[PDB]
């Protein structure tokens, strides 16, 4: 099936998922000089204090840390959002080299990786229903730049040996996602899509201006993961990012 190889990568996805050539595809390049400051945009409201992480898993495309979303424990509200969006999971996209890895770019600059905190609009009842709606998901995107280590990220890095291959999972309770946020919540926002098949156009993207810093060792360990399943030929999980797509008829708004 789909992947990030030369034979099944982003340039091939449109054959099975024609929406790949849609009107509101992600990611996109964020041109800082063209983004429109919108004084009407409200501050984001990230309430993760009651977050309940459950487990971490390697699904062959990235590693996902899942949360209990059967109640309004960890939610995202405010900003450009109407309503309450519940955190269901987070994952990253990264590169084979420090100079690439993020999906969104800023004035064409690529970061070493990009964290996606995925949330779904509770008015739709469940995640499956939400992805069929234009305002079904709110993904908070955060860039990672290589520099000093991110203490909060280390708990995730240390458990990766236990989910090296596709289909492996491990218990991952009591993880606090607040440890993954930068100091500032200034952001850019635009309507887009999942950056992976089915590439549904159901996402309100909220991308933070301020990157978090992670050490070269932390991202290096991301690169030791495998796309393949155990017992299959080893393919390192790197460059699991889709390149910037045409902005088309959309405006990127800035909260600052
Ligand atoms: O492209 B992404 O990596 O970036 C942001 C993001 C990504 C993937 C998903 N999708 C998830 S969690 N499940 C899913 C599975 C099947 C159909 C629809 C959705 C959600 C958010
Ligand atoms: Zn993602």
């Amino acid at each position: 099936h789909w992947g990030y190889g030369k034979h099944n990568g982003p340039e091939h996805w449109h054959k099975d998922f024609p929406i790949a050539k849609g009107e509101r595809q992600s990611p996109v390049d964020i041109d800082t000089h063209t983004a429109k400051y919108d004084p009407s945009l409200k501050p984001l409201s990230v309430s993760y204090d009651q977050a309940t992480s459950l487990r971490i898993l390697n699904n062959g495309h990235a590693f996902n840390v899942e949360f209990d979303d059967s109640q309004d424990k960890a939610v995202l509200k405010g900003g450009p959002l109407d309503g309450t969006y519940r955190l269901i999971q987070f994952h990253f996209h990264w590169g084979s080299l420090d100079g690439q890895g993020s999906e969104h770019t800023v004035d064409k600059k690529k970061y070493a990786a990009e964290l996606h905190l995925v949330h779904w609009n509770t008015k739709y009842g469940d995640f499956g229903k939400a992805v069929q709606q234009p305002d079904g998901l709110a993904v908070l995107g955060i860039f990672l730049k290589v520099g000093s280590a991110k203490p909060g990220l280390q708990k995730v890095v240390d458990v990766l040996d236990s989910i090296k291959t596709k289909g492996k999972s491990a218990d991952f309770t009591n993880f606090d996602p607040r440890g993954l946020l930068p100091e500032s919540l200034d952001y850019w926002t635009y309507p887009g899509s999942l950056t992976t098949p089915p590439l549904l156009e159901c996402v309100t993207w909220i991308v933070l201006k301020e990157p978090i810093s992670v050490s070269s060792e932390q991202v290096l360990k991301f690169r030791k993961l495998n796309f393949n399943g155990e017992g299959e030929p080893e393919e390192l999980m790197v460059d699991n990012w889709r390149p910037a797509q045409p902005l088309k008829n959309r405006q990127i708004k800035a909260s600052f």
